[PDB]
């Protein structure tokens, strides 16, 4: 038993809600919140900009030190950093950004990072301003992640569309 509330059950291990991931994180304080990052960990907009703003820019400061030491992530890759005031840990996961011309096939690799964590609060990878088909992303999530994932979808119209089209 865990502390997530009002999530619609999609499968044996995937739950979904129409909610702001920042607000869910501040309420639940999950072990792991997933950030929809880029390879430079430049947290400008979307999930990343919103999470970082909620940490008062501490996420960005930590991320800049990470990049200075380690260099950029790979598309499809991830790193574990602090969750600051939002969670114990933040798993920064890089899904392909279609608006940058990145390989959509890399979405499955991106979701595989979730399997290293027993429970996660996450956004829908590569959706929104990342430019991929969100129905496809939810499908890849359900077909790739085996650990317990709680998906927080910001856009109300998007959430309704995702639920009504889920096979
Ligand atoms: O779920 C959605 O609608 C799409 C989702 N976006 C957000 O969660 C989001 N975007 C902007 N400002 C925000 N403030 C609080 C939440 C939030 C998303 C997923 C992957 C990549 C990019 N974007």
């Amino acid at each position: 038993v865990n502390s997530f509330s009002g999530y619609l059950k999609l499968t044996d291990n995937v739950y979904i809600k129409n909610a702001d991931i920042v607000e869910e994180a501040k309420k639940v304080k999950p072990t792991v919140v997933v950030n929809a990052a880029n390879v430079y960990l430049k947290h400008g907009g979307g999930v990343a900009g919103a999470l970082n703003k909620a940490t008062n820019n501490a996420m960005q400061v930590e991320s800049d030190d990470y990049i200075a030491t380690n260099g950029p992530l790979k598309v499809g890759g991830s790193c574990v950093l602090s969750g600051h005031n939002l969670a114990k840990h933040c798993l920064h996961v890089v899904g392909p950004n279609v608006n940058k011309g990145e390989d959509i096939q890399l979405l499955k690799s991106a979701y595989e990072n979730f399997n290293q964590h027993e429970v996660l609060l996450a956004p829908l990878l590569s959706a929104g301003i990342f430019g991929a088909d969100p129905i496809h992303s939810l499908r890849v999530c359900v077909d790739t992640v085996r650990t317990n994932v709680y998906l927080a979808v910001f856009d109300k119209n998007l959430y309704d569309k995702l639920v009504s089209s889920f096979l």
